[PDB]
């Protein structure tokens, strides 16, 4: 029974074009019996053929598999085992020289002071506890069972292996065990280097188990050259062969590469998994995106022969929904955008070009989606920066994704590149949230042409909430109804009529408006809810503001109310959301289910439309005539308004808002105590003389909650009528002498080195202690619909720190130009 496995299913785009497809390669594969059998000679030829097909290949310049764990950097011997362990404590701010336990507990700490478990939960059956982290979505590489790290147990397994029982710490001494080893015993007359080159080989084909299924591939892809030197030198290389095998490609590179994803190595946490479901080991897998949520149906139906015959089925070719040529003008203009904001320059646009200033340059991360409002289909979706799915199909998970994958802070909104920055970053509305807080109002009363004399700012507090006009010039809009409102983002109109009251001079106005109204609608235009992608792709979908979970744990403040109705405060949802969002004033309140696969064709030219069960759900408004409202001053955005610049001489009709939300504070540290270390000389303070005194505060503290304690124990053991075996435990307590100790987390050592810094320099401030950490920042946006008097396209563009409002423009421009065949 052997393994015939099925060719992969392609991923085509709406109209059948190519995005993901299988190619042929030439491999080099070498058979384990063959290479290392002897039958008279005392030495196989084994390590003789190891050394020629190396050299052979480094020599035609082939690059060829090399998972041998040791490796030479700078004459040091090292053990990839052991760089793994560090490069993962890095990745979470664990300090290098922690063991396995305080590694593991340390995590724990990290998460309880993040509210994700409970200080009591923090001790439990360690399983149990890891069980807690697992489903709670960190996987950390350590054994509960022998608090060992998995990777050190592995190196361990190896020098079992080569029967090296005797584990005296060493790389290059190791090396030496390894090669002058009883199963290996190459010649001691070889250089260091050939040697290692011949373990190579060696290892590969002693990993792979004791009966060797098959040969085992060391070079995936090769040149004509090699291919003619392997058959030629035939009587060298016994075991050596050339095979053809099929690798998936993707023909326009990183084109769509989130929602298309990629196929890899099976997570070896998985193996386990894949095996009972019926996969050979060696099998690629989707790791990512559609190429992972469709694995079943793309994997295909594979065979089997005997040979001491039933042929493999194809997968079905799976069409998605997004137009090949959209998302090429989405991502090229997303590119552009980042590149030319990098350093400094212009935009280039078929719909005429503007110069884009040069200091835009803490803008390194942006998203784009365009959908059509009628049936959810998502024509374009965008994502930057992003990867070439090809990089992972021979399956590189060894360096170069630990290399430029994951990425700065790990806080993913201008880092990681895997992540789909359109269904997983939950960001700060903005001020597009401004027509949500309009509607309801609307719905609660409001006539359009109330007009407020603008002061630019309320002062209900000591602090000031004003328009940005009036926070840069002494700013106002004048005469501002709610269209002039929308038009130019009047934040105080928008405050008035989400409070429905005057501030501070009249109070109420005819409407009864309040934040739990404005969240209402949020709701209803679908802000808590999944988009529909959820179970197509990786989304990490936002949640509506609980005004429940405030009362249940007074109401909302009248400046929680304010922020709230302009997109700020907690509000935080994907643009895929403010997609629907923007698509049900589009379409006349129709809250549209997204889709991204549409469907899937069988070998027989079958097909089913897998789109097809889409909710269209009509959202219950009052009345959906009010959305002609938002339309008519979103119209006035892109006539006269903010938006002007970019869309007053365009020969479509679109409907805009434009905004930029400023998120508070700083982005929290891996480990605040080395935080707080590392930056003591910038606070003008003695490192010895800070640690010594936060010391002498935390010994001052033990003592004050010992003595508390003592009195506490005392007290209770004055209560008459205490059975026996209690007033035993409380004596046991005292007998000795109480001495209670601080937790020793990272929060409390940490609470106490910020204590000493503010009394050894009494003049710096919380936030000059601080202002070495990243800033959630500014995120820079523009939501809009096309052609706006019967839209078809709705488009989201989202750009994290962008300068100005016209970095956020000008890709929904090109988009939006596209679609309608400009
Ligand atoms: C909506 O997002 C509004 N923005 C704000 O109120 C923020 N407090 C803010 C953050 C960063 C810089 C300035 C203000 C309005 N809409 C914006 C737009 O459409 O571009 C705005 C700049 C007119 S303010
Ligand atoms: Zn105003």
């Amino acid at each position: 029974k052997l393994a015939i496995e099925a060719p992969r299913g392609e991923i085509k785009d709406r109209y059948g074009r190519l995005l993901a497809g299988n190619k042929n390669l030439f491999t080099v594969q070498v058979s384990g019996n063959d290479i290392n059998k002897k039958d008279a000679n005392k030495h196989s030829r084994a390590n003789e053929i190891s050394l020629k097909l190396i050299n052979l290949l480094e020599r035609n310049g082939e690059e060829y598999v090399d998972e041998f764990p040791i490796y030479v950097e700078n004459g040091k011997y090292y053990y990839t085992y052991d760089r793994d362990i560090r490069e993962y404590k890095s990745e979470n701010g664990i300090p290098n020289d922690y063991n396995a336990k305080e590694s593991f507990y340390y995590l724990v700490d990290k998460l309880i002071s993040a509210g994700i478990l409970s200080q009591e939960d923090k001790r439990l059956d360690a399983t149990r506890l890891q069980a807690k982290l697992n489903e709670n979505g960190y996987y950390p590489p350590i054994l509960v069972s022998k608090w060992m790290f998995t990777a050190e147990r592995d190196k361990r397994d190896w020098l079992a292996s080569y029967k090296i029982k005797e584990t005296k710490l060493s790389a290059k001494e190791a090396f030496e065990k390894v090669r002058n080893s009883d199963a290996l015993e190459i010649d001691k007359s070889l250089s260091d280097e050939d040697a290692r080159k011949i373990m190579v080989v060696r290892d590969l084909i002693k990993s792979k188990g004791y009966s060797q299924y098959n040969p085992v591939t060391i070079a995936k892809d090769v040149g004509e050259t090699t291919i003619a030197q392997i058959e030629e030198s035939a009587m060298d290389l016994v075991g050596v062969s050339i095979a053809v095998e099929p690798v998936r490609y993707y023909p326009n590179g990183s084109l769509a590469s989130h929602m298309l994803g990629y196929v890899g190595k099976m997570p070896s946490t998985q193996i386990e998994s894949y095996l009972q479901k019926g996969y050979e080991t060696g099998d690629m897998v989707g790791l990512a995106g559609v190429e992972k949520s469709n694995e079943s149906r793309l994997r295909g139906t594979d065979g089997y022969k005997m040979v001491k015959s039933k042929k493999p089925k194809s997968g079905d070719t799976v069409y998605l929904t997004l137009d090949k040529d959209l998302q090429e003008v989405s991502d090229n203009a997303l590119k552009q955008i980042i590149e030319v904001a990098s350093k400094g320059g212009t935009f280039k646009s078929k719909f005429g070009d503007k110069p884009i200033s040069a200091y835009a340059g803490k803008a390194q991360s942006a998203a784009l989606i365009a959908i059509d409002v009628k049936n959810g289909e998502v024509l374009a979706s965008s994502s930057y920066p992003n990867y070439d799915p090809n990089k992972f199909a021979k399956g590189i998970s060894t360096e170069d994704y630990k290399a430029l994958q994951p990425k700065n802070p790990n806080d993913l909104l201008a880092g990681s590149p895997l992540l789909n920055l359109v269904t997983q970053g939950e960001f700060q509305p903005g001020s597009s949230f401004k027509m949500l807080t309009s509607m309801a109002a609307l719905e609660n009363g409001l006539d359009p042409n109330f007009t407020i004399n603008d002061p630019g700012v309320i002062m209900l507090g000591k602090k000031s909430f004003g328009d940005y006009v009036w926070n840069h010039g002494r700013g106002n809009h004048g005469m501002t109804n709610l269209y002039k409102a929308i038009q130019e983002s009047c934040n105080i109109y928008m405050a008035t009529i989400g409070t429905g009251k005057t501030w501070p001079d009249g109070k109420s106005i005819g409407i009864d408006m309040n934040a739990n109204k404005i969240l209402e609608y949020a709701k209803l235009f679908g802000l808590d809810q999944n988009t529909g992608l959820q179970d197509e792709v990786e989304e990490r979908a936002g949640k509506v503001p609980s005004t429940e979970d405030k009362l249940k744990s007074a109401k909302w403040s009248t400046a929680d109310t304010f922020n709230l109705a302009i997109g700020q405060g907690e509000n935080a949802y994907t643009p895929a959301q403010i997609s629907r969002y923007v698509a049900a004033i589009a379409n006349g309140g129709n809250l549209v289910e997204l889709s991204v696969v549409d469907r899937a064709v069988s070998s027989d030219y079958s097909s089913v439309k897998i789109n097809d069960q889409k909710k269209v759900e009509k959202i219950p408004f009052k009345n959906p005539d009010n959305l002609k409202e938002l339309t008519k001053g979103m119209k006035l955005v892109a006539r006269q308004g903010t938006a002007k610049s970019a869309f007053a001489d365009f020969p479509i009709d679109v409907a805009a808002k434009t905004g930029t939300a400023e998120k508070s504070g700083k982005i929290p540290t891996d480990n605040e105590y080395e935080y707080l270390k590392s930056h003591m000389s910038s606070y003008n303070v003695n490192l010895n003389d800070a640690i010594k005194l936060a010391d002498k505060m935390k010994a001052e503290k033990e003592k004050e909650l010992s003595l508390a304690k003592e009195k506490e124990i005392k007290k209770k053991l004055e209560n008459k009528d205490l059975k026996d075996e209690e007033r035993k435990k409380l004596e046991e307590e005292l007998e000795d002498g109480v001495k209670v100790r601080l937790e020793d987390t990272d929060k409390v050592n940490s609470s106490y080195l910020r204590k000493a810094i503010k009394e050894l320099n009494p003049k710096i401030t919380d936030d000059q202690i601080d202002r070495f950490k990243q800033d959630y920042g500014s995120f820079t946006w523009t939501v809009a619909f096309a052609p706006a008097d019967d839209p078809e396209i709705a488009v989201v563009c989202v750009i994290p720190q962008g300068d100005s409002s016209v970095f956020s423009l000008l890709p929904t421009r090109e988009v939006i130009g596209t679609y309608m065949g400009l």
